[PDB]
C-alpha cells in the first residue's frame, strides 16, 4: 500500500522544468492542489506542504522556465480563465498577473508555454483553446497581458506543445508549436522572426487518439540548424516520438514506452550532440503504484532507459 | 464536433437504468453538473435543463431503479462523502438522504448501487471504497442509512460493477459485486440468502488495466438459475464481455466494442432467453464528435450492432 502515490490524480496533467539536471516536476493531487517535487542530486517533495496553487480537479498543467531562477506554471481557475503561478529567486512562489487578465477558454482547453529563447528579457507566450474551438496565443512582454496571434481551428480539447529557440545566426526567437485537428491528425505550425507564422500546416502524424497528450522540446540550436522531439499517446497506450534532426528533417518516428490509457506526458531537454548530450528525460503515468508518475532517460552513455519508477511523493 | 457534444465531460461517469426499453442515462458535463438522457420512443433531453444536480468534477456516477418508478443516482461531493439524488414516480427529484449521512471515502473511490430485486420494499444496497482501500457495503432497509458488510481490499480506484437478482424458488435477494484487486485480476464476490457472503473471490480475468471501468447486469433469473454479463475496458482500448450462462458457468469472454483510452461503462438489460430477448444496451464514450456518449445494441433479431451513434445532447 502506497499513500503517498494514491495522493496522485489519475490523469494529472504534468509539467517539467530544469536547468541541467536540476529539475522541477509539477503535477495535480487528488485534491485539485498543484503540487511540486524535485530533484536536487536526488528526488525530493511532492507532498502536501509543496502545494504551489489549486486548479479545477483535472486541469491542465504546463510549465517553462529560465534555468531556475524563473518559474511559470499555468493552469485553469474554475471559471475556466487561465491563471499563473510564479516563481522568482530571491522572491519565491506568489500569484501572477495572468489571473487578473480573465482569459476564458474552452472548459476542455489545454495550455502550453514558452519563454521566447535566446534573451534575458521575460518574455512569455501561451497557448490554450478558446471556445470557438480556436488555437488562441496570449503574450507577455514586460507591460500587461495581451491576445497575441490567433492560430486558427483544431479538434476540441486538443493537446497542445511548445518550444522556443533561436537559431545562433539569427537575430530573434522561433516559436514551433503541434496540436490535433478535426481530421484526428497532429500538425505543426511555424514562427520565424523574418517570416512571423507559416501560413501552412505541416503534418507529423496521420492518426492520433482524440484528445491525445502532446509535449514537445527542441535542443542544440545553430547556425540555422536545431533538433526537436514531440511526443504522445498513439492508440498502442505507449508514447511514441517524432524527430526533427538537423539535415534530416521529420525522419523518424516510433513507440518508446508503455503509459495508462489517456496519460498525460511531460518532456525536458538539455545539452546538445556536439557536447556529449543531449539529455532527456519524460514524465508520465504507466500503472507503477498504480497512480504514481514515472521517469524516462535519454543519454549518451546507455541511450533509452526507464528512470525514476516512482516520483515523490510516492 | 457539436456544440452540444462539446459539453460532455471526457471520461466522464456514465450510468442508467430502465423498464424495459424506456431508458435514462446519467453523465456530467463539464462544469460538473450531472445530466439526464431519456428515451421514450426516441432520444432526448441531456441539456442545461436536464441537471439532477452537481459533483465533484470527475465523480463517478452510479445509478439504480425499480423500473422508472424509483431511480437513485450516486456521486461523490467536493468533500468526497457519498450523495444521493433521488426521483421518485409522483415526487420528482429530490436530494436523497444518503448526503445526510456523510459516508467519508477514498478520493478515487468509484461507486455501485443495486434495488434489491424481489421485493416491492425499497431496498438498497451502496458499494464505494473506504479510504483504507477495503470495498464498504452502505445499506438502507427502510430506517436510515447504515454501514453493511466490508468486503475486504482492492486496487484503489477500483471501477465497482454490482446487480442484485432473486432465484425463483427462493424468498430472498441474491447479490454480486465486481472489482478489481492488487494484484491486478477482476473478481467476483457473491451474496445468496442462505450463504449469507461466501468467504471466496472468483477471478472473472487475470489481468486487467489499472482502474479499468467495470459494469455488470443480470436477467432471466429461473429457479436456481440466472444469467449474468461484466463488462470492462481491456488493455486493447476495447470493451470486454464475461458471460455467465445457467449451466455453463463462467464460459466465455471476448471483446464487444472498441472505446477511447480510459473509457467509463454502463449496461442495461432486459428480458430473457426464453422470450425473444434478452435486450442489452451498453453506454460508452467512442470518441464519436470527440466527446458524446454512444450506444451499443444486443437483441434477438440483430445480435451485436452499433446503437445510437451520439447521445442526447450531441
Ligand atoms: C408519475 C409519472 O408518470 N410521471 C411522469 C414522469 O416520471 C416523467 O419524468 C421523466 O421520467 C422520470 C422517471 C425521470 O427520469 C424524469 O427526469 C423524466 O422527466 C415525465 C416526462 O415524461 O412525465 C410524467 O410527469
Ligand atoms: C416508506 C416511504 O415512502 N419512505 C420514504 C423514503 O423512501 C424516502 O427516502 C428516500 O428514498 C430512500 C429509498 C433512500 O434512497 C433515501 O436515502 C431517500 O432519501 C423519503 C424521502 O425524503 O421519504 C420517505 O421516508
Ligand atoms: C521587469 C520585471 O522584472 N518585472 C516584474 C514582473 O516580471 C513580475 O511579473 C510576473 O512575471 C512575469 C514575467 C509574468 O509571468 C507576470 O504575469 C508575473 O506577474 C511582477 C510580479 O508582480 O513584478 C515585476 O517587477
Ligand atoms: C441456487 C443457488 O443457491 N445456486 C448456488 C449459486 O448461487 C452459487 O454460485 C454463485 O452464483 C453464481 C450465479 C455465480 O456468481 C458463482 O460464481 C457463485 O459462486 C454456488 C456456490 O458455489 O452454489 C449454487 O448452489
Ligand atoms: C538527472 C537524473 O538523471 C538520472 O540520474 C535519473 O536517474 C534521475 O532520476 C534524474 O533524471
Ligand atoms: C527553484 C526553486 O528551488 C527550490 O528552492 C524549491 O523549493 C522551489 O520551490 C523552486 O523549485
Ligand atoms: C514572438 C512573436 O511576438 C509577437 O510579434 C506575436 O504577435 C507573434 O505571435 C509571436 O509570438
Ligand atoms: C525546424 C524547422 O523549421 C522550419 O524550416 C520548418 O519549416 C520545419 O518544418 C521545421 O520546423
Ligand atoms: C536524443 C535521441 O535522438 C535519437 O538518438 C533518438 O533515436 C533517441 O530516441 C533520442 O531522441
Ligand atoms: C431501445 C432502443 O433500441 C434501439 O431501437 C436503439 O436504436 C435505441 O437507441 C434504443 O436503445
Ligand atoms: C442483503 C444483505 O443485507 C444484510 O444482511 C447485509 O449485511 C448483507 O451484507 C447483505 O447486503
Ligand atoms: C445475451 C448475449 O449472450 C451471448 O449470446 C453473448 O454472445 C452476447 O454478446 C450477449 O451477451
Amino acid at each position: 500500500s502506497t499513500p503517498g502515490a494514491q495522493q496522485v490524480l489519475f490523469r494529472t496533467g504534468i509539467a517539467a522544468v530544469n536547468s541541467t539536471n536540476h529539475l522541477r516536476v509539477y503535477f495535480q493531487d487528488v485534491y485539485g492542489s498543484i503540487r511540486e517535487s524535485l530533484y536536487e542530486g536526488s528526488w525530493a517533495n511532492g507532498t502536501e506542504k509543496n502545494v504551489i496553487g489549486n486548479a479545477k480537479l483535472g486541469s491542465p498543467v504546463a510549465a517553462t522556465s529560465k534555468e531556475l531562477k524563473h518559474i511559470r506554471v499555468y493552469t485553469l481557475t474554475e471559471g475556466n480563465t487561465l491563471q499563473e503561478f510564479a516563481y522568482d529567486s530571491g522572491t519565491g512562489w506568489y500569484n501572477g498577473g495572468l489571473g487578473g487578465a480573465k482569459f476564458q477558454v474552452a472548459p476542455y482547453s489545454c495550455i502550453a508555454a514558452v519563454f521566447l529563447a535566446g534573451t534575458d528579457a521575460l518574455q512569455l507566450r501561451i497557448y490554450a483553446q478558446k471556445p470557438d474551438n480556436t488555437i488562441q496565443e496570449y503574450m507577455w512582454n514586460g507591460d500587461g497581458w495581451k491576445e497575441g496571434t490567433n492560430l486558427g481551428g483544431a479538434l476540441p480539447g486538443t493537446g497542445i506543445g511548445a518550444t522556443s529557440f533561436r537559431y545562433t545566426d539569427y537575430n530573434g526567437p522561433s516559436i514551433r508549436i503541434w496540436f490535433q485537428t478535426d481530421d484526428l491528425k497532429l500538425v505543426q505550425r511555424a514562427y520565424d522572426p523574418h517570416k512571423g507564422w507559416y501560413p501552412d500546416l505541416v503534418t507529423i502524424f496521420d492518426r492520433a487518439p482524440p484528445r491525445t497528450a502532446i509535449a514537445a522540446t527542441s535542443f542544440g540550436a545553430g547556425n540555422s540548424s536545431i533538433y526537436m522531439r514531440i511526443y504522445f499517446v498513439n492508440s498502442d497506450n505507449t508514447i511514441w516520438q517524432v524527430c526533427w534532426d538537423h539535415g534530416k528533417g521529420y525522419h523518424d518516428k516510433g513507440t518508446i514506452t508503455p503509459v495508462i490509457q489517456g496519460s498525460e506526458v511531460a518532456i525536458i531537454s538539455w545539452g546538445s550532440f556536439a557536447n556529449n548530450g543531449p539529455d532527456l528525460r519524460l514524465y508520465f503515468q504507466n500503472g507503477t503504484y498504480i497512480s504514481a508518475v514515472s521517469e524516462w532517460v535519454w543519454n549518451r552513455a546507455h541511450g533509452s532507459q526507464l528512470g525514476r519508477s516512482a516520483l515523490p511523493p510516492a
